[PDB]
């Protein structure tokens, strides 16, 4: 039960790999569950849920 974005940019391997990317790298020791059929990512424990939205916004993936 973490967090959850769903992204509209999210339509293939190449967006959700990109994500999970951004997550990890900036922040360390984060789950990254994503799913590009489903264009949406389930996210662990995180920083706050404004700041991963906007990690995942900056993998040049979001809903905005």
């Amino acid at each position: 039960a973490g967090l959850s974005f769903h992204v509209e940019d999210m339509t293939c391997g190449h967006c959700a790999g990109v994500i999970k990317g951004a997550i990890e790298k900036t922040v360390p020791g984060a789950a990254v569950h994503a799913d590009p059929a489903s264009r949406t990512v389930v996210v662990g424990g995180v920083s706050d849920a404004a700041h991963i939205a906007e990690i995942i916004t900056a993998a040049g993936y979001t809903p905005e």
